């Protein structure tokens, strides 16, 4: 039995200088990058109540915590985070599988999330496409067994990842801490020359996905000239974001009616073009 | 040389009763696709002037005529349509490469393009989901070079491609017409029960693409039970788009300035939500 | 009255991972930029004596202080820098004319030594190309004063510039600092998105100049595939290491015999080929 | 279309009282030299095969035949040198741009490989600065065409030029020889007082250009007091570099693999400091 209407949440961001109609935000890309493999978008809210997020949690199938610049410790991102990553470890557990991706801020959350602390170190990767390092795991994951093989073999040896994170979890320190060596596989790592940092990994025992690098920048973003284009680079953001949709389509929630889906939906809200200047071409604010 | 910033054109359509800001429109799907396999989109409004369409088309990488209800031979889509074609037809002969792309309404105009004649028929296809029947053709063919082997297996026989459209140009009126039949090499065929009709072709000696069905609505669409949303399905409309915006890489055209760039873009316009009512569930609407 | 036989002292940086014979170390780009505007040079140790520092102050024409990876306040680096710092600013207050350089770290720590805080903020700035934006105060500056004229045109139009740092200075923090803002003439800005950060400056009343970005990498390193190598790219640093030089043959300082000469000079001192795996094809590594 | 990473050969030369891991040397002063204008640098061994050298001469960009004291004869150089002239000559009667520079020595040597015969005469000039005396063909050379028209007049008036050649032709004997006047187009002459000879030369039909005096030492040879150090000698060896680097641009060659490339450059060795004692600051033995 699958589901072939996913709707997947997308979280939205505090604004650094936040005003009314502008209180958080969403990049259009991340919302592209997941219509692009099947699925529609709703937009997750910051600050609203437990049962708000339970409600709409048992309504969607899947959430994607996107990269930014807020804490993650005090923010109402990281707080809204820390609930749907809770209800999801509940869901799972029980039997129902809802699938989590976090994309680097997400990445780091979830590092945090997992283990308890905050491991992360300053790395020289505020700009840069790298190649992926995999590692041994590679073979048997889940992430990466419906790219092909020409892809695969592209994504060792092309700068295809964009990384703009002036933070990296060590490949010595992830390590070093029991709790997240147990919990996820780590699939690739990367370094800036000085440190080895993890940069793909993967949850053994739920559905839970992360990349320290940006998928979504490849077919989408225009702004930056480190940003990888060629063919095989959109070939990465499309499989990419395939697999995570394919995890959805295992999961049956939906909302209570079709009109309170459709008033979830991303399609009530317009993006501002912030692409003269921004990172991103287009964004989303909320009130 | 390749260009690896491409940038497409999508013809708007004349709006039935329209009003200011409301003169034509284009679905958001058409520009979801090509984005989807990294281009970025201008709209090509449709009431301009010859010199104004001539520094689009010496600007832009590539074009496409969207499906929709217009008039074939009357409206400000089809003089535009037509305008554009002749460019392209121009700029290909010279040695440019400028590849155009049509879409269901978009076909038959290419088909009244090319033989100076209406030759469609009435098909009981305005609303399902059907394989491709592909010729022996497809084997040498360039749409298709691309595919993986087990995508091109599941369209020959799975329900992957949206039809809805109440007239096409059968395989016998296509064959007995000398110049569709020495322009267009047919890629696949289709049945309604009691006509066969053409259902993908592109030409011997340009590149010009078009399909009866909308590869764009498989990933984007979510208004009709027939729209298919497999994962093959999904697969087909990223292959699809991947080719097209491969041909638009081929293409050296670049805006004068990065402020006209700007100006033009898709992302100086927002889309109105009209999935509750119409086939599309968003649509961009112009002046 | 001028010194043709110019000394230039360069600054080693403190190893992360220290051992032997590897305490320190000078990429041999920083070297190759000097002697090839006509200058010798001598390697400047770290974790020294005052008295030892003195010395080699008295003797030498100039000093550079180099980019880098290490800490602003307990590197030896730092206060090897800050020594020099204090020495040029006595002897140029006194009627001694004593240049000083600072590239990306360097230009940093000048920031701290004469503002006495902290002031940089995170850019995306970790690879990239940029031309120069010059401010109206190029007009009469000294730096560029010899510079070609179509030398200042490419410099403001094309990506001449290497930069490949995260930590810059805002113009508005710049601005908002008095000390800073009444000691060094800002000649360049360049933008990250909505950050206008301060790229090129110079003491108005001190021979110390300093540039966020690396001049040095343009003609000599060949290891990351957006380091600017176009002619004008390489026109640019031989012109500001040839400015530099003509500013160390306004001192008079001599080593107090050509034996002490001879034995502090970089010719002393072997580099590793260090191109296939880090950003240098070459570094000098130090006990 | 143009190489913006070449890679330019020099010739190394026998040793005279030669040993294992001393039997040829290059002066790192014309590694320098190159490097500065934006050049990687390969040193071309002395006694290979006429394949090796083959495989070399179509992997790399241009070569440069240096000065020093072997036979111009019997040599390894002067072998070596015969070979990558033979294939130079080749190389550019086909249509393939492959550009030569000779200094000193090396400009013997071209005189003795155009003509077949040795032509020399003893001049006054073993350590000398001298200015350039031009002639009317500067005024279309190639070699000069990029200098700064203040530098053309400092070269006609000022001693920039590093004379150390006990042997020249004279200008009589240049002429007199049909080979030699026909194929070079002499630029400048000097004389000692007693015989005007050839200081600086182009081939009419071939991208070979050689000076008798030695433009790498104004920059980086401090070993007697006569190199000319003044800024404008400073300019003058970044001019000339630039000129012979932006001819190897022209030249399209590559190494096989990055691996053989990385094996072959002059990072791998290591030189000694002999400044000291002989002429060069610093030197490269090889086995
Ligand atoms: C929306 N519509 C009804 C329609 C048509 N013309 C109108 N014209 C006016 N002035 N006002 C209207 N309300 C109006 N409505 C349509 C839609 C498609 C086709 C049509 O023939 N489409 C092609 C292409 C199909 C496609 O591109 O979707 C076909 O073969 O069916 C005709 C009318
Ligand atoms: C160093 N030296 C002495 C010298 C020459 N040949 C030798 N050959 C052998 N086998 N062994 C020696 N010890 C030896 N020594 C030299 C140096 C330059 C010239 C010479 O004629 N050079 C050219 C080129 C000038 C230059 O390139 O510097 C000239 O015109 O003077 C001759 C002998």
């Amino acid at each position: 039995k699958t589901n072939e209407r996913p709707i997947i949440g997308v979280l939205a961001q505090d604004v650094f200088d936040p005003k009314p109609d502008r209180n958080s935000y969403i990049a259009a890309s991340y919302v592209k990058f997941l219509e692009s493999a099947g699925a529609r978008v709703v937009p997750v809210m910051i600050n609203k109540s437990e049962d708000e997020y339970s409600r709409l949690f048992k309504s969607i199938n899947g959430v994607l915590f996107p990269g930014g610049g807020v804490s993650l410790e005090s923010s109402g991102y990281s707080k809204a985070a820390g609930i749907f990553y809770r209800l999801a470890l509940e869901a799972n557990s029980n039997g129902d599988y809802f699938p989590v991706w976090g994309t680097a801020l997400g990445f780091e959350l979830l590092t945090l999330l997992t283990s308890g602390e905050l491991l992360l170190s300053h790395t020289n990767t505020s700009g840069i496409a790298l190649p992926l390092d995999f590692t041994e795991d590679v073979k048997g994951s889940r992430l990466f067994k419906e790219f092909p093989e020409e892809l695969m073999k592209s994504l060792a040896t092309e700068p295809l990842t964009e990384n703009s994170h002036q933070w990296s979890i060590t490949t010595e320190n992830f390590t070093a801490n029991k709790k997240l060596k147990k919990f996820y596989r780590v699939l690739s790592t990367n370094t800036d020359g000085y440190n080895k940092f993890v940069s793909t990994m993967e949850a053994y025992d739920f559905p839970i996905y992360a990349t320290q690098w940006h998928p979504e920048k490849n077919a989408f973003e225009w702004t930056r000239p480190y940003i990888p284009h060629t063919p095989s680079a959109i070939k990465t953001t499309f499989y990419m974001a395939n697999f995570f949709v394919n995890e959805a389509r295992k999961n049956l929630h939906s909302f209570a009616s079709t009109e309170e889906e459709e008033k979830a939906l991303i399609y009530n809200y317009k993006p501002e073009y912030t692409g003269i200047q921004s990172a991103f071409e287009q964004t989303y604010f909320f009130n």
